[PDB]
Formats: C-alpha cells, sequence, structure tokens
C-alpha cells in the first residue's frame, strides 16, 4: 500500500540547472492528491528556499527542510530543533579556528553568514539559503540556530568529516548532501526523523513509504522507507543501501518513480 512519496531536491527531483518538468509533476500530484497519497519534501535546503520551487502548492505538500531540523505539515510548522546557546558557541568557535572553511549558520528567521565571507561562496550559498543575512559576529545573532552548513573542496569531505565528528565531540555530526556539500545537524535530526514526524502525524507506517535520494544525508530515510529508490546519480553507499532504482536526475528520474507508484509497475505491480 502507498500511502506517501518523499523526495531529496537537489541531485534528485531537481535536474542539474535546478529546475523540474512542473506540468508534469502537476499532473502526477493531482492524480496523488486524488489517491490521497501524501507528497513530502526532504532536503538539506532552507524552508523558504524549499518553497520556491512549489509556490502554487506550498500549503498543501509537506516539507522536511534543514534536514528535518524544520519540519512544516499542510502549511504549519510542526517542529524546529535548537542548539543551546552554549552548544553554538561552541561549534562556531571550533569552526572558526579554520579561516579557510567557509560556513552559513542556518536559524529558524533567517541563515546567517559573515560579512566578511568571499563573494562567490553568498552567491553559491544564496541558492540554497533565499533568506541569507550578512552579520559582523556569528556570536550575535538573535535566532534560535539548528544547523551549519560548508562548502569545500569535494574531495577534502571525508578528512573535514572525520576531523569535525571529533572536535565536536558530538554536539553535532557531520555529513555530505551532495558534492562539496558539508552540513553539520543535531545528532538523530536527520530525514528519516523528520519523515517520522509526519507519518505519526498522520498516523501512517514506514511501509507505506516511498522516498528517493542521491546523497549522504538521504542515508536513514532510504533506510527507513519500504520502497527505497536511488537516483541513477547516486554515491555509492546511497546505492548499496536503497533497494530500488531510477533514471538520474537529467532525466526526470524522480518523476519516473512516482508514475511507477501511479501506474503500478515494478516494484509497485
Ligand atoms: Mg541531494
Amino acid at each position: 500500500a502507498v500511502k506517501v512519496i518523499v523526495t531529496d531536491m537537489d541531485g534528485t527531483f531537481l535536474n542539474d540547472a535546478k529546475t523540474y518538468n512542473q506540468p508534469r509533476f502537476m499532473a502526477q500530484y493531482q492524480e496523488l492528491k486524488k489517491r490521497g497519497i501524501k507528497f513530502v519534501v526532504a532536503s538539506g535546503n532552507q524552508y523558504y528556499q524549499l518553497i520556491s520551487f512549489f509556490p502554487e502548492l506550498k500549503d498543501e505538500i509537506s516539507f522536511v527542510a534543514e534536514n528535518g531540523a524544520l519540519v512544516y505539515e499542510h502549511g504549519k510548522q510542526l517542529f524546529h530543533g535548537e542548539l543551546t546557546r552554549h552548544e553554538s558557541r561552541i561549534v562556531i568557535g571550533e569552526l572558526l579556528k579554520d579561516k579557510q572553511l567557509n560556513f552559513v549558520a542556518c536559524g529558524l528567521q533567517s541563515a546567517y553568514v559573515s560579512e566578511n565571507a568571499p563573494e562567490a561562496f553568498v552567491a553559491l550559498m544564496a541558492k540554497h539559503y533565499h533568506r541569507l543575512k550578512p552579520v559582523k559576529d556569528y556570536q550575535e545573532i538573535d535566532d534560535v540556530l539548528f544547523k551549519f552548513s560548508l562548502n569545500l573542496p569535494d574531495e577534502q569531505i571525508p578528512l573535514v568529516i572525520d576531523k569535525l565528528h571529533v572536535a565536536l565531540d558530538g554536539i553535532m555530526k557531520p555529513v555530505t548532501s551532495g558534492f562539496g556539500f558539508i552540513d553539520l545537524i543535531i545528532p538523530g535530526l536527520h530525514k528519516a526523523n523528520g519523515i517520522s514526524r509526519l507519518l505519526k502525524r498522520w498516523d501512517l507506517s514506514p511501509q507505506n513509504v516511498v522516498a528517493i535520494g542521491d546523497s549522504g544525508n538521504d542515508a536513514e530515510m532510504l533506510k527507513m522507507a519500504r520502497y527505497s529508490f536511488a537516483m541513477g546519480n547516486a554515491a555509492e553507499n546511497i546505492k548499496q543501501i536503497a533497494r530500488y532504482a531510477t533514471d538520474d536526475n537529467n532525466h526526470e528520474g524522480a518523476l519516473n518513480v512516482i508514475q511507477a507508484v501511479l501506474d503500478n509497475t515494478y516494484p509497485f505491480n
């Protein structure tokens, strides 16, 4: 029985150019709604950036933003994570020890970046955080913080992750959201956790869930879902975790999974 379809955005639902087939998806969505199947967007991007992709459906569908740190259901904020003042001060201090590491502080009202960060970095992060405010001091932000995002040479991700895993003693866990992206999240607050909040809400089970993804921060989501799909362009460990597969993001791979649910083809026959 399928009752929920959850999809990642970057490298998944979106093609390399960050667009999707809107008319095709809109028709699929209307049939899903008709069958009473819920649609969920699960991404590490900011809530405000995520809804920019679904302006005409933003209050109907549900969102697991910031990797599960911010969850909306039918247009209403359901939950948000939070780092204590001390925790965030410690994480920021550790990040700052590396004057070569560029990062953004993700909060409930907005994301923040040093007013001294490189222009290319800010322009790049602006594509993932539509609410991004320059700040003089990361330590003086009046908002609830619940995640940090770094951009760095992709080939350096394993070192940094290992290093950060120890230097923060688990206060926050380093995870990869795709090429050149590293997210620091509150332990346990991943996409799978956010999705479960919705399932609990709807009295549904992981057995009724279809999930589609392509990178490290999708691991728990795919392991939890009965119908797990790895995009054709997915990372190796993700292809291994996922039970099923589909075309890559430049060939409507996510929409094809939705189509299989609607037409009952493998694995939904
Ligand atoms: Mg992705």
